[PDB]
């Protein structure tokens, strides 16, 4: 059978189980080759965002040296939910770094509205995403805000393709110069919250720079990676979940599964 067909087809039974549907986009480095399930489709970003919001605040210090060390201070009583890492140390301030390692290693919704300050807003990121060539990403709320995940809704959604290719322009590629790019890999191969989604498909030992979102509603989550294999060329894989009931809980399980489904056809398995 043809690789893409058997991926196909396991990824539909992936989506009659789990009552909703399920997109993915993985990318081969190696060879160019793709794996894709509803590409184009709109997914909300819930707080995977926060891997592009990193890669935003590093162009914006390719012209400000400096940034990355530049301290912040910032309200406490004003704190999102879900800012476990700020919360902690708001009487010493944070770096724009510190910030950055919060935001993408534990999703910490403080750090990230507070990066999201530091760039001029949920638009100016948006204008960056656009700036690389990717007309899909869409930031139009903060934290946490931007998780209502509301069937058809256009806010705070990107595609899986879209999600995947730009990844690889900025973890991988050349949107950001050598040093930035490598800080962003960095940050993303520290998350701390992605091991029982992509990272749960890969196998053991290998790096693996990833961001996951769990919007906490319509069963939509999601995680999106860049794997560097010791033995291969890098594969970049975007998968993203969503439901039609509103009280649908996510699945981790789902999401390494479609992961799986998707590695198999690029004859990795964990």
């Amino acid at each position: 059978a043809d690789p893409l067909s058997v991926a196909a087809d396991k990824l539909a039974k992936l989506e009659r189980d789990f009552g909703g549907s399920i997109g993915v986009y993985a990318i081969d480095t190696g060879s160019g080759a793709t794996v894709a399930n509803r590409p184009n489709e709109r997914f909300p970003l819930c707080s995977s965002f926060k891997g592009f919001l990193a890669a935003g605040v590093l162009a914006q210090s390719q012209d400000k040296p400096g940034l990355l060390d530049k301290r912040i201070r910032y309200s406490k009583a004003a704190l999102p939910n879900w800012s476990p890492i700020t919360t902690k140390h708001q009487a010493s301030g944070m770096t724009v770094a510190e910030l950055n390692a919060a935001s993408v290693q534990y999703s910490d919704n403080g750090a990230a509205n507070l990066l999201l300050k530091e760039i001029n807003g949920p638009a100016a990121l948006t204008t960056f995403m656009r700036s690389i060539g990717d007309a899909s990403f869409r930031l139009d709320r903060l934290e946490p805000e931007l998780n209502s995940a509301i069937p058809r809704d256009p806010r705070d959604t990107s595609t899986p393709k879209a999600v995947a290719e730009s990844a690889q322009k900025l973890a991988l590629g050349k949107a950001l110069p050598e040093p930035q790019r490598q800080q962003l890999a960095d940050w993303l191969k520290g998350n701390t919250t992605g091991n029982a989604r992509i990272r749960a498909a890969v196998p053991a030992g290998w790096e693996v720079g990833d961001k996951t979102g769990t919007c906490g509603v319509y069963g939509t989550a999601n995680d999106f990676a860049v794997i560097w294999p010791p033995k291969r060329a890098p594969i970049v894989l975007a998968v993203y979940t969503k439901h039609a009931k509103k009280e649908a809980k996510h699945s981790d399980e789902v999401i390494a599964a479609a992961a799986r489904a998707a590695l198999e056809a690029f004859n990795v398995k964990k």
